[PDB]
């Protein structure tokens, strides 16, 4: 038994296979990167999460990705959110988009065990990779297009790959974009965020017997 109620009365309570993908470079500062994972459980707590409703997988990416929690880890949601909150802030001179997708298309969506929820991808970027890290981006987007992974980019600050996120919009026109200036204007975004992406999501159906 690891269910847990509800902490708020904003709770998204649909199937899906949400992913938290978190630039682990030097773009954020060690206090910048707390608010990152500070959103991310703030995230986390308007979830059902369950492999029942909400399953989460966080993962942090520099020149190759880290995973601290995996769609299908049993744990108690105030765990799963313990965990995220103490995701050790990296610094990298690079975070790679592209592995980091590669990542989320190979080893997160290889089985698709789950075909009755939606999957989504959120990737909050600050940065931008080496160019020669990013031969099959646009391959990796289009996998995930066609596993019908919806890949939300949420782009922060002025060194993130607009370029790329512009890129990943135009993949599927799910892959909806939110541009914001500093991690501090996170927080006033994420219920829209949330609620975005819970509408892109099935819902269970009505219980019965
Ligand atoms: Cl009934």
């Amino acid at each position: 038994d690891i269910s847990e109620p509800p902490l708020h009365d904003f709770y998204c309570s649909r199937l899906l296979d949400l992913v938290f993908l978190l630039d682990g470079s030097s773009r954020l500062s060690e206090a910048e990167f707390e608010v990152l994972k500070a959103f991310v459980v703030d995230m986390m707590e308007r979830l059902r999460i369950s492999q029942k409703w909400v399953r989460v997988a966080v993962v942090e990416y520099h020149d190759s990705s880290h995973a601290y929690i995996g769609l299908k880890d049993r744990k108690r949601p105030s765990e799963l959110r313990r965990i995220a909150s103490q995701v050790k802030y990296a610094g990298s001179q690079v975070a790679s988009t592209s592995e980091v997708l590669k990542y989320t298309l190979f080893q997160i969506f290889s089985k698709i065990d789950r075909p009755e929820a939606s999957r989504i991808a959120l990737l909050l970027m600050a940065s931008q990779e080496p160019q020669r890290m990013s031969r099959n981006f646009v391959r990796y987007v289009q996998g995930l297009k066609k596993k019908k992974v919806i890949v939300i980019p949420v782009g922060i600050g002025p060194h993130a790959n607009l370029k790329q996120i512009r890129l990943i919009e135009k993949q599927a026109p799910e892959n909806k974009a939110f541009v914001l200036s500093s991690v501090d204007e996170l927080e006033q975004q994420r219920d829209e965020i949330v609620s975005y992406l819970c509408d892109l999501a099935p819902e269970a159906p009505p219980p019965t017997l």
